């Protein structure tokens, strides 16, 4: 008789679900687990704090279709990891978290175990399941059910609880191996009612003045072709959300999003794929025409009617929708109005005209504008990149700015605003890629995860990030309004070297105070796939709070 | 008519109740809050991340009795305070997370609005209340029971939720001076039962080897006088539990901490003062005598007989229970058994012996001991610091080497091992107390919370951070187990220099490899006064897992 | 080697704490549980529903301080149960709500076990504690902390959580002995700052009109002595809350109950005993003085300062701080001045006045006055009795003018104003006390646990329950606004004969349709000490709308 115990089991599980990497932070009762992954053929990568590691799962779960992995241990590490497993789930980003938990007998007595919480029903509010293993024989169908939740309907994080006694619990190795579940399709097509497609298109062909608006929903589904052959077949002008930008690119001529404002304002007929009216478009209230027509390409029935009532619902995965969308336009062909096209392209060019203006008039010290106009000018010479960002005027700015020419390779701080993510998504997006990635982070943003450039220099990882330091959270000039001489709640200290941070790790910093420095600095770090920090001198008076 | 709003009378209810610092990191919709709190001569500090931030207040919670104020904006803000909160709580460290939250209406119906989560029931698992305050009349009234929650009982984290609306409402200045309330007394004095006190004294007259141990509760009640008065007439051996260290002298001839394991297995009777029976003694069964008695004194009823049978409860608060033990000694005085002290005393000194040759072997390169041997050199001579630990090797060896003489000035990773905690909690002392702080982290610790030392140096902290650069997570001799020669789960950088870090912010670094560079750097670190980080090279094998 | 299991040891540990009765409803998997506790000498009472079941238990747990046992089988009957182990805990009532629950392993991966449920969880938000037993040597120090949690502090409801698996797992006869744990005094006495006895006396002493008022945890904390005295010393007019009517009986000359709200508008400074600022007392806001000075006597410190700040808090037990404030008050005495006893009793002959009225005239159909008249003459002959009340008009009338003589005599809706109470309290307390009780319900109320006519029939409980059948939710007169002729929503049927539904069960019947009636019937049915229903034909138009 072999014998195998739960740790074997679960790593097993997740060789054949081909999980290639795990991001974790080991600790009691997972180190022997990590190492045997590692052992095993599994990339295993450690971070400074939970939370990097759980965004690095999440960016992972965005841009494959298959959920990031994030260990870690029970309680304290356990919590931490739940702030990304929210976040996860809120984005519809796919991910599992495995933790280590405590005894269960001790916790479900409330004793006072090492490291004790009901792990499983803390996760759930934050989760779409939360599973918790007992015995070492259902490890294999647990890691089954995690995956198909993790990808299924609007994708998120699952929580999958590991009790430090499972882990040891020992079986017959192979009656063990006929344990194992390989999931095969985790998430199956789900095509819209054939009506709803015909009254979509029906209603986009009497729009005097037809939008189509990319969510993020749209970027996961994969759907690129199917999505630009649908935009210029009937060419219908589009905004993409955030993170859609480069679906089609960003310079494309159907794009209307620099004439956004003007665009939402007068739209007839506005078409969501795979996006939220959330707060991130007002609701479809302030800044939208009163009688605006939605239809909505959603994979969740319970999305529908949450904030304006929807004319048409289109109910099924993306992909497959699109799929019937461009069959059904086919059968029933269309062009939008050539005077919308022409009032939309009116706006476009006055708006990038004063763009243009802030961005090629020189500064001392440097402002967002013309600093990332720099940025922009190393970006069209090197489209390969990821771009991670995150801040407020460092956010928005380099959102407008800065062109994406493919699709999911924009990572921002997403649906909930999230300072922190910048690391994390860095190392997801690199591991993943093997590509290099550049990551514009505001000089708040940045301390939520900074500790987390040793993990970039101990992986030798291609990350290069941009600071922009401007002193403080929106600006660097605040004052202390008792007279004391304080630092005030806004301000960061006065001319921080973040490049120089750097130096403990053995990785490349450069200080930059114009445009031609930035420039160079930002080229060599992309080029030479080092760990670097371009701590880039912001007047702490360019941004608005 | 002269108006007020809710940010008014919020900053003016803190105010008037002897509220002198927040601890926070600002965004929508708390901004102007901790301007105007900074501006009515609040000291306002501001955190790279919201833990340490939560950290501080609860550290700050621990020293005074008060609870500290951390500050935080809406959900991704309050998440990252809410894992400090939840520290707070299973410590028992009162401190009051107040929290911007957003629009009531939208969250109620889940439209997904700015920020959205039910923060108030997010946080109710991990705080003693949560409390949501949707009328300006009625703040001064909700602060008035978050203080009082968080220091009655047991103390804790008590959760405060402020709508944006609600700080934007508007009352007559008048009037809403009239609805602010200011406690006296928020946790009154609990007198335990007569008769729970005599049996106690009686049954510690009839024990043949009687042993007093001193938690947390016992720290925090600042009844330090009458504790050694206790132990001292009755010359009855004690332990004390980690931050109870230096509620009498470490070295006092009393302390059975050099002998803890045999004092715990022989002891007859043991007198738990504000302990508890959870995994740090573990649970009152392994490493015990079959047949303990236990005396315990707790302030809160249900901590009694969770873990093994309790002969004599005495419930009340810790300082009331010692004064009324006190007095029944007085009446009924007896003295502990000699040989039992006797006993005593011939473990401790093998184990001082054993301990002493560990101390003085000098390495290359250092190892735990002897590099502690050197930080004990310096702090014998510096009484008045404060120590923060976190790790886990350097935290055991700190926790058995550095000798307290003071009370409450200990801090530590706690009850549920948090490595995370040594910034905040490094801030949280020196704002607190005025004094140099010394905290020895290990070097996986620190990496949870190292983007705080711009915080140490932004406000100019008596702070010297000295870390156990052992390469990694418990030791930093790993290997791939693959053969693919990549770092193993628990390397951090080889030689990694944490000094450095300490450039970019303009504060003093020392790398130091050997006890007498050790003692100097530390030494020029506490009386400089100045943010400094001793980067210790410690053997990477000297470590256990 | 001699085995015993789970199930074995949960009941001995019962039967060492002292636990005499369970109130339950049996089925998968605590059948055996029941008649294994049943066959050791615990009287066992099934119900019905869940919910009354848990209602007797914190009936039972209200009157003795040693919780109430309710035994429910997992997720529907245990989520029954649940309704009532949230009034407990939201009344200060101590209980255990001891459920089986199923297979730990399949209900954690959510596979749809049998009865599927995270029981603990899903108890978490109404309970004191919630606690599940994983091993079989863990059972006796869990029952030690519930029961030490359910009577601590503010009491209130635990629940424990037995997974089948650990009512089946055996263990070592001798060893699982050494396992059991018998708490001696589980909720210890707490001291008050003495500082702040001598500050509210000293308040007390200056008040120009002091008024005392007694809550439930008053009437809980058993000090009824020492209220008495404290009260008959000093001369302080009090105001008894529901359940504490009758600490002191209800006709003293110091009660200002006749004149309510004159005594909260015009008090300058009142003590509040055991009883929250919470809506019964329209949270100490509409009605009162506008600088109203508050002396709070409580054992729970997170009740001050809840809605008006507290002048002086008195933070022990009731019965350790009226013991300090005797004591007190006897080395500094006082005595309230006579021109407040004197306006209050002018005030308080009006209201008496006004209430006679209504009281002893005639009408036909009867009213609540009347009707309530003719069963408050015939329990003032009868002081040994507990009065059960529940329902709108119903509970308002019969608390204003039923007087209680003795302590913890009356038990109703509480601080929820729950419907359904009735006869999960008629239960508990009759087995609890060995006497009868007398149930005063609305015809709404009794339907929502009227079932348990049952149960009192199957153990003989003497039990008189008067329904004030006035044919619906507080009026009988509805009309269907559409014309349709339909029931209005708060009709019930015309003229419904509830006295006859005992007959199913071999009990006793009376209707009644005028006061000479219902004094013969409800007197021959106290006497009698059978289970009886008496149906009052009350006027439809009678009550008042709540709203
Ligand atoms: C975890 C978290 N904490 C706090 C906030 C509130 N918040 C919004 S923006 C921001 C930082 C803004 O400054 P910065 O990143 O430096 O960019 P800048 O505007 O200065 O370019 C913060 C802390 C948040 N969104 N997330
Ligand atoms: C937030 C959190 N994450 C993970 C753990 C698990 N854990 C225990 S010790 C430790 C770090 C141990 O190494 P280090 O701090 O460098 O001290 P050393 O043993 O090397 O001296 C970790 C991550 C924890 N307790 N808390
Ligand atoms: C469990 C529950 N459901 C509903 C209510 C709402 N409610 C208040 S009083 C009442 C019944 C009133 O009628 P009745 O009991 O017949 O008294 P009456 O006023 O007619 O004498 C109800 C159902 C409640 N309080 N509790
Ligand atoms: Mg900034
Ligand atoms: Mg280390
Ligand atoms: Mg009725």
């Amino acid at each position: 008789l072999q014998m195998t115990d739960g740790m074997h089991i679960i790593v097993e599980a997740l060789k054949q679900n081909n999980i290639d990497t795990i991001y974790g932070v080991v600790g009691i009762p997972v180190t022997d687990m990590a190492r045997h992954a590692q052992a095993e053929g599994i990339r295993y990568i450690g971070f400074r704090h939970e939370q990097s590691a759980g965004y690095a799962a999440a960016a992972s779960g965005f841009l494959t279709q298959k959920p990031g992995i994030c260990l870690t241990v029970s309680a304290p590490g356990f919590l931490n990891g739940l702030t990304a497993l929210a976040n996860a789930t809120v984005n519809g980003f796919p991910m599992i978290m495995i933790s280590g938990s405590s005894d269960r007998a001790i916790v479900d007595l409330q004793q006072g175990d090492y490291e004790e919480l009901d792990q499983m029903n803390a996760a759930k509010p934050y989760a779409k399941a939360a599973f918790r293993v007992n015995q070492p024989q259902d490890l294999g169908i647990a890691l089954a059910r995690a995956i198909r939740v993790s990808v299924s309907g609007r994708p998120g994080g699952v929580y999958l609880d590991l009790p430090a006694n499972v882990l040891a619990a020992t079986m017959e190795k192979d009656e063990a191996l006929t344990t194992i579940v390989k999931v095969e399709n985790p998430s199956p097509a789900l095509l819209p009612c054939p009506k709803s497609v015909t009254s979509a298109i029906s209603l986009l062909a009497k729009a005097e003045r037809p939008l189509i608006i990319l969510g993020k929903g749209a970027a996961y589904s994969q759907a690129d072709e199917q999505l630009r052959e649908f935009i210029e077949s009937a060419q219908i002008p589009f905004l993409p959300m955030s993170m859609a930008k480069g679906i089609l690119e960003d310079t494309h001529p159907l794009s209307a999003a620099a004439a956004r404002s003007f665009a939402l304002a007068n739209a007839d007929v506005v078409m969501l794929v795979g996006a939220r009216l959330n707060w991130l478009l007002a609701h479809g209230k302030k800044g939208w025409a009163a009688d605006t027509q939605f239809i909505q390409l959603d994979i969740e029935p319970q999305e529908i009617d949450s904030n304006r009532p929807i004319a048409v619902p289109v109910v099924g995965d993306i992909a497959s929708s699109m799929q019937g969308m461009l069959a059904e336009l086919k059968q029933n062909t269309f062009t939008t109005p050539l005077v919308w096209r022409d009032i939309l392209n009116i706006h476009k060019q006055q708006n990038a005209q004063k763009m243009h203006e802030k961005l090629s008039t020189d500064t001392q010290p440097l402002n967002y504008f013309n600093a990332l106009s720099a940025v922009r000018d190393v970006l069209r010479e090197n489209q390969d990149i990821y771009l991670v960002n995150e801040g407020a005027n460092t956010l928005d700015n380099a959102r407008n700015i800065i062109d994406m020419y493919k699709p999911r390779r924009r990572l921002d701080c997403g649906t909930w605003g999230v300072m922190g993510i910048g690391m994390g998504y860095a190392i997801g997006a690199s591991v993943t890629s093997g590509s290099p990635v550049v990551a514009i982070e505001g000089d708040s943003a940045f301390g939520f995860s900074g500790m987390e450039i040793e993990t970039i220099c101990r992986y030798n990882l291609p990350v290069t990030i941009v600071i922009f330091n401007n002193g403080g959270i929106y600006r660097g000039d605040g004052v202390d309004l008792s007279g004391a001489g304080a630092p005030s709640p806004t301000d960061l200290l006065h001319h921080a070297r973040y490049d120089k941070l750097m130096d403990a790790f053995r990785g490349v910093g450069y200080n930059v105070t114009t445009t031609d420095e930035l420039r160079h600095a930002l080229t060599t770090g992309i080029q030479s796939r080092k760990p670097t920090i371009i701590n880039v001198v912001i007047d702490p008076a360019a941004g608005t709070e």
